[PDB]
């Protein structure tokens, strides 16, 4: 095994992400005639996403996953990708990243400033809201102790809809929900199934608040050290994996509501125009932070129609 490479992620071994990364590792092994072996490190074994991105930069870790919106950590205007109700569907997420000036520049900085090479982009579900109480309208969110990842855009979803955002480490969520220490969480359906949150949540609400993508990233150092024929193998396998990755989420999202209802969950479809209207003040805050340039970027993305 001439290159022994490592891929870390947050997702666990029963996730779609993990299955996609298994395909990626298998594909690369086969198509490189065993010259490259890729070991998987799931469930944040090697650190959280901030730590894993940092390791790609220094060439200590070869591959990882990250959402486009996560780069708000470094470039505030990238929050645009996860501003609730802005990015209406996956075609838009693709164009926002690949076909806008803002997106093209972000990819450049990912490489120049952060040591990251983008190989491919995948759909990673629309986020929904689970609870121990029915959400039939925005009114029912008032006071709801809603677990969120520590990421400004998810915090803002919770805050501006009138809930009490409770940031919490993913590992601990199952137990919090079970004990009703917290009333709910928000994640794509696939993650609800993977973490079995349906065992400990009686209600599912179709809030459609935020669309997730996943970027297949490689350390620029590692990738530059590969001979050009192996670069092509990795690049092509990443594209193939991302198509599979996308398909898992799309297929999952025509089934999973039925699956949950089979398991005892009650599913609501609250009116989302009050939810959208509650975000207007958050869009204002985004602009107040990112200035004329952020306003320009938000307009450009809202202008994208499929």
């Amino acid at each position: 095994a001439e290159y022994d490479l490592k891929f870390g992620m947050n997702a666990g071994t029963s996730s779609n992400e993990y299955k996609a990364a298994e395909m990626f590792a298998k594909e690369v092994k086969e198509k490189s005639n065993g010259k490259i072996e890729i070991s998987l490190y799931p469930s944040s074994q090697l650190g959280d996403d901030r730590a894993m991105l940092k390791q790609l930069k220094d060439g200590a870790l070869d591959f990882t996953f990250a959402e486009s919106a996560r780069f708000q950590l470094f470039y505030p205007e990238a929050a645009v990708f996860a501003l609730p109700y802005v990015i209406t569907n996956y075609e838009v997420a693709q164009k926002a990243l690949h076909d806008t000036a803002f997106g093209k520049d972000l990819i450049q900085k990912m490489n120049k400033e952060l040591g990251l090479t983008l190989l491919s982009q995948a759909y990673n579900g629309t986020r929904q809201t689970t609870s121990n109480r029915a959400i039939n309208g925005i009114a029912d969110m008032k006071g709801l102790k809603l677990r969120v990842p520590n990421a400004a855009t998810n915090l803002a979803y919770a805050k501006y809809v009138g809930a009490s955002p409770t940031p919490m480490a993913f590992s601990e969520v199952y137990l919090a929900l079970q004990t009703n220490s917290v009333d709910g969480q928000e994640n794509p359906l696939a993650t609800v199934q993977a973490q079995k949150f349906y065992e400990v949540q009686k209600y599912l609400a179709i809030t459609n608040h935020i669309l997730n993508d996943q970027l297949y990233l490689v350390s620029s150092e590692t990738f530059a050290d590969l001979p050009e024929d192996l670069q092509k193998v990795v690049k092509k396998a990443a594209q193939k994996a991302a198509e599979y990755h996308t398909k898992l989420f799309v297929d999952g999202e025509k089934e999973l509501v039925t699956f949950f209802e089979k398991q005892g969950v009650t599913v609501t479809h609250p009116d989302l125009t009050p939810f959208k209207d509650a975000m207007k003040p958050y869009y204002a805050e985004f602009v107040k932070q990112t200035g004329a340039k952020g306003e320009e970027v938000l307009k450009q993305i809202q202008a994208i129609n499929k």
